[PDB]
DNA sequence: TGAAAAGGTAAAGGAGGTCTTAAGCTCGGCTCAATTTCTCTCTTTATCCTGTTAGATGGTT
């Protein structure tokens, strides 16, 4: 994420879970690793 | 000599690309009626040429 000059989380918003899949790298894992902790923060 | 401080190695796990099938389609070939060109004949017109024996003899607007 930090890769990819995501800062924030209005940044990670602006993402959609396919814009997400779509993070070099990054996996189905990580993407529900993002929402698990993103319900941690509601 | 002890101790940072960097540099390796061996994993676990994930991420990503590359393979496999059940479902379905649609695509070309093959046959095979079903016809539009083509090319001859075979005509049939389309176009040009010549002649015509009462007598006639200077314009309209």
């Amino acid at each position: 994420l930090k890769r990819a000059q995501v800062n924030s989380v209005a940044d990670l918003l602006s993402y959609t879970y396919e814009d997400l899949l779509e993070i070099k790298n990054f996996g189905q894992k990580s993407a529900e690793e993002v929402v698990e902790a993103l319900e941690r923060i509601g």
